């Protein structure tokens, strides 16, 4: 439940590391 | 609830798969 | 508590249009 | 607990502001 949303956080993260990387790319 | 944060949670991540999406578009088209 | 993790989430989302604003603009 | 959410909620914002100033930056130089 709060694990739940810490987990659902951590991958929300993880896609805006990739869009830095698509950014740094271009 | 956790009902509205869960939605919320969501619509998070598809708007950021539709963000990587128009990256991933616009590099192509580059 | 609840409220307040939704709260930001809210902003968050805010983020993520104004995003697409920037995107759509260039 | 909500320690943790609450940092992942503040890096998830900050990471936020950063990428909307990468934009910003870039539709500058254009």
């Amino acid at each position: 439940r709060m694990k739940q949303i810490e987990d659902k956080l951590e991958e929300i993260l993880s896609k805006l590391y990739h869009i830095e990387n698509e950014l740094a790319r271009g």
